[PDB]
């Protein structure tokens, strides 16, 4: 599954594809561009199929419903929803595009990248364990961005240790996606990313 969309702030690519032999993916993703501002948050419920979807399906709905709520806000909820389900791991980020700023908050091994035309990037280590219901303390970090940085947010399903690489490099979603092919051809486990170019 392939999803482009973009507007005068930002470029966008979805990218998902199942664990082998499963017709349901265990991650779901959420993603809101307008005028204004990007939501975006992917999941990835324990385990695959089915069940893992019933966890970060409801953590999609729930983000889509909250958007407007700061970050920590909403993954606390998600946290809640969890309560009598599998469980997820998750990211979270929001961008106000007038003031260049992002803030992300996340929990588990989905990975998130930022890469700057100063060739500086924010790689944070992903902060152990999953959204299981129980109390959180979360980490929020919340900074200004370079005009034509480009992220990824990634599941696990996507084994990418030169992730930095591929942004540097890439020119634009798209190429930095066709790049990233070679990682998806085996379905050892669900896989989904999302890339983004800012203006
Ligand atoms: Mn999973
Ligand atoms: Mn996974």
């Amino acid at each position: 599954m392939i999803q482009v969309e973009e507007n005068e702030h930002i470029q966008t690519l979805v990218y998902q594809l199942n664990k082998e032999g499963k017709s349901i993916c265990g991650d779901s993703f959420f993603m809101k561009a307008d005028d204004k501002e990007l939501i975006c948050a992917v999941a990835d419920g324990l385990g695959s199929g089915s069940l893992a979807n019933e966890s970060s399906a409801a953590i999609k709905d729930l983000v889509e419903n909250y958007a407007s709520e700061d970050v920590e806000s909403i993954i606390e909820r998600c946290n809640q929803a969890m309560k009598n389900k599998r469980g997820a791991t998750a990211s979270i980020l929001k961008i106000n595009f007038e003031q260049r700023q992002f803030t992300y908050c996340s929990v588990g091994n989905v990975r998130f990248i930022l890469h700057s035309p100063s060739g500086e990037s924010f790689y944070p280590l992903p902060i152990s364990g999953y959204l299981s219901g129980k109390p959180q303390k979360y980490k929020t970090h919340t900074a200004t961005y370079e005009k034509g940085s480009k992220f990824i947010i990634h599941t696990d399903g996507l084994n990418v240790p030169d992730i930095r690489s591929h942004l540097k490099k890439g020119q634009s979603v798209e190429e930095i996606s066709n790049s990233l092919k070679m990682y998806t051809t085996s379905r050892k486990d669900d896989l989904t990313y999302i890339l983004g170019q800012l203006s």
